[PDB]
């Protein structure tokens, strides 16, 4: 991990419910895990509505 934590008031692009404290304080592994699996949202370009969700 790093001390460089992303703050929610810093206008960072996260879905609702997803707070960056556990994302920045814990590794990037479970960070992408919780984003992709829970919300189904993809930061890369959406070309398929039937995504991993």
């Amino acid at each position: 991990t790093s001390s460089e934590e992303e703050d929610p008031l810093a206008g960072i692009s996260l879905p609702e419910g997803v707070d960056p404290s556990f994302l920045a304080a814990l590794p990037d592994d479970i960070r992408r895990e919780v984003l992709q699996n829970q919300l189904g949202i993809r930061p890369p370009t959406r070309t398929a509505p039937s995504t991993n969700s």
